[PDB]
């Protein structure tokens, strides 16, 4: 119950649709005018925000250390509106739970909550054919359309939705010092 109160409140404040020409994505925003989405949406110079065209002004494909992919894109947008600081809800280090919701907002998933149970680091996967690190795995039959869906449980945001190989789901952690 907690897990989703927090979800979906966190969803309603936070969240976005947004559609670039390699498909449709929840987006999250973090703090100020910045939001990730998975990587392979590959924004380009405007998206669409909950239908609407939202110019880019900066996106960072984030890699860690070695350069080595993380599978997620930084962005900052363009528009009055500050999203509400929720880095206070992310983790130093990647996060394991025993019982996490994955949260969806697309325009074919609007609003739609999974319990996807344990959630582990999984660490390395080569995803759609490349090294990457910092992967929470959970036990889901997850699909695309999935992506950008946010990993969270009470109190805790802890990742974006990314892959998956069909029975198992694998969200990129969203670490504090991502943003600062």
């Amino acid at each position: 119950g907690p897990a989703f109160e927090f979800a979906v409140a966190m969803m309603k404040r936070n969240s976005s649709t947004v559609k670039t020409e390699y498909g449709e994505f929840t987006m999250l925003g973090i703090y100020d005018r910045w939001a990730v989405l998975p990587r392979h949406a590959k924004p380009g110079p405007t998206i669409l925000m909950n239908d609407q065209e939202v110019g880019v002004l900066d996106a960072k494909e984030l890699v860690d250390k070695d350069g080595t992919n993380l599978e997620l894109t930084l962005l900052k947008l363009n528009r009055n509106e500050k999203f509400r600081d929720i880095r206070g809800f992310l983790a130093k280090e990647e996060v394991e739970v025993n019982e996490a919701v994955l949260a969806i907002n697309t325009s074919k998933f609007p609003n739609m909550y999974i319990p996807v149970g344990q959630v582990t680091e999984y660490g390395f996967l080569n995803l759609g054919g490349t090294p990457t690190k910092r992967m929470l795995m959970y036990n889901f039959p997850t699909r695309a359309g999935q992506c950008g869906g946010v990993l969270m449980s009470t109190g805790k945001v802890l990742g974006i939705h990314v892959g998956g190989n069909g029975h198992q789901g694998f969200s990129a952690a969203l670490l504090k010092h991502y943003f600062n």
